[PDB]
């Protein structure tokens, strides 16, 4: 089997991407944030505290003839941005782009933190990291990809995120029309539950490439590119007037600037992030200070190849017995 679904930016900055997902019988379609940095499929629901729902579409398990309470199971998750959610668990039929999994754990939110409530466009998350990170207790549950894998034509999914435009998540096949050149594959460590890999270096604009190992995670659920402070300083030094602002929470730059590109290495290959992809617009409405799309990871504990980086590439998440990542230009 295969599946193919379009993923759409939630706003004009590509702050996140939503993908329609069918849950239950008859189908209830919710727009989920596919997140290769976590491993829970959770949804706003008829059980979510009413004051914490503000425009999202909810899953109502009592209206699904295939929903079954997973007795005793609870979940609770906290994300790198400080947001969180928790609740109980049903199993139900879940389909993405024509690919159907029966018995998928659908984690129903009883509580969500303010940032989820405040974002009316995201009805939940669909985790695509390794199932060892799933938070369901006392019986950990498998991701949608893990459940679908054995049925897929090939045990892979691909992320093709657009810049200010829709893109595609495919399951079970590699669309050879979706990228240019060849796909360069690189080793993955699953030891932290992430799609963790080592970039071979970077360049700023037309500058020379610096060969240096940068361990990080391919994370479609993170907006920006978070890299070591040395790398980030070298980037922003090429932008007149750019500075790190403690009050804003990162590097800012004059909105009048033209930003240089940023290149990252994948083995001997190179992925170029155009400068425009690094512009996240005014820090507040009407400001002439703009927020940068490349930020320091120094306070995170891990480097994160978020959407800024991934949307410059066609990315293969290879879930073979020894997982690997592939990157192609497009």
């Amino acid at each position: 089997s295969t599946g193919s679904a379009t993923t759409t930016p939630i706003d004009s900055l590509d702050d996140a991407y939503i993908t329609p997902v069918q849950i239950g019988t008859p189908a209830q379609t919710l727009n989920l944030d596919f997140d290769t940095g976590s491993s829970d499929l959770w949804v706003f629901s008829s059980e979510t505290t009413a004051s914490e729902v503000d425009g999202q579409t909810i899953y109502t398990p009592s209206k699904s003839t295939t929903a079954k309470l997973l007795s005793g199971a609870t979940w609770s998750i906290s994300y790198g941005d400080g947001s969180s959610s928790s609740g109980d668990v049903y199993t139900d039929t879940v389909s993405v782009g024509g690919l159907t999994v029966t018995g998928q754990a659908v984690e129903s939110a009883k509580k969500v933190s303010s940032s989820f409530t405040e974002d009316s466009t995201i009805d939940g998350l669909l985790g695509l990291a390794f199932s060892t990170l799933n938070t369901v207790s006392p019986t950990q549950q498998k991701t949608f990809f893990d459940n679908a894998k054995a049925s897929l034509d090939s045990p892979v999914f691909t992320a093709d995120l657009g810049y200010h435009a829709p893109g595609t998540y495919n399951f079970g096949f590699i669309d050879t029309t979706a990228y240019t050149g060849s796909i360069t594959y690189t080793a993955v460590s699953t030891k932290q539950g992430f799609w963790e890999w080592t970039s071979t270096g970077y360049a700023v604009g037309s500058g020379t490439f610096k060969s240096t190992s940068i361990d990080g995670i391919a994370d479609t659920g993170t907006t920006l590119l978070y890299l070591p402070a040395t790398v980030v300083s070298a980037y922003w030094a090429q932008v007149s007037g750019a500075k790190s602002s403690s009050s804003v929470g990162g590097y800012v730059f004059p909105c009048s600037a033209t930003l240089p590109s940023f290149t990252f290495g994948v083995g001997s290959a190179r992925i170029v992030i155009p400068g425009d992809y690094i512009d996240f617009g005014p820090i507040s409405t009407g400001s002439s200070s703009c927020f940068g799309g490349i930020q320091s990871s120094a306070g995170i504990g891990i480097n994160i190849f978020g959407d800024v980086a991934l949307k410059a590439a066609f990315v293969v998440f290879n879930g073979a017995t020894t997982p690997t990542l592939g990157f192609a230009s497009k």
